[PDB]
């Protein structure tokens, strides 16, 4: 079970280089796990389907084009498997929001929403399944003396 | 989508325990969609068949007692890759027992039986209500 945390990043100016960091986010897992994988929660662009794609809100009403960036983070190419995975076996991994191509991103208030979650490998796959504590419970039985 | 598993034990004379004499009742909740329920014990397995196990008495390993997931409905894979019992019941609750595995003379004692279980999605998934965060991010220019 996964802690996800996200950062803004302050920036000035609107000529956006592909690449530029938006937010820095972090995942954590304490148990033992194969990875990491983190998606952004957002329409894609038309089917495709496109580059993730972010309306200001509160205000101008224009688009901004995102990814997932960071060292160590892959996408699988076959559509079917959304987000961005690593094979990070240590408790915590560092991604970023970034610009999605180069971009004149008109000036407003843009909402970023990420999740994520560790995976451990599965032979049989099946591929990487999600990894979360399950429900659990105790009872007691006493067999009884013979007497 | 966590489950939330209940179980109930249950008292018996002595220590004559007859295969299939239901030791415990379990229940299994999801309350939301799922294609499935899957249940298991958090003990050392025996490798006999499926979902069977050896519980320990709470005194130790010297005394075992043999157990097995039992009820209509439920199902176990016939190779070791996949652990427990499967159902594929999409309403919200599932009834399971612990049950006798074997004719068995118990030593006297206390035995702990710890259960696990969780709601799947067909699709070898597990549900997980993923981690979700947002920030908001400002663009702006100089001038």
């Amino acid at each position: 079970s996964a802690d996800i945390t996200l950062m803004n990043h302050k920036y000035m100016g609107n000529l956006l280089h592909d690449g530029v960091k938006l937010a820095t986010g972090r995942i954590i897992c304490q148990d033992t796990h194969s990875g990491f994988r983190v998606w952004i929660n957002a329409r894609q662009e038309g089917g495709g389907a496109g580059k993730y794609i972010v309306q200001s809100t509160e205000g101008p009403q224009h688009n901004l084009r995102i990814r997932i960036g960071g060292n160590g983070w892959s996408s699988f190419v076959e559509k079917g498997i959304q987000g961005v995975f690593n094979t990070i076996k240590e408790d915590a991994s560092i991604f970023y929001i970034e610009v999605d191509g180069n971009q004149q991103v008109h000036p407003g208030k843009y909402l970023f929403s990420v999740s994520g979650e560790c995976y451990i490998h599965m032979d049989n796959k099946q591929e990487f399944i999600p990894l979360c504590q399950a429900a659990t419970i105790t009872a007691q039985h006493t067999v009884e003396k013979l007497n």
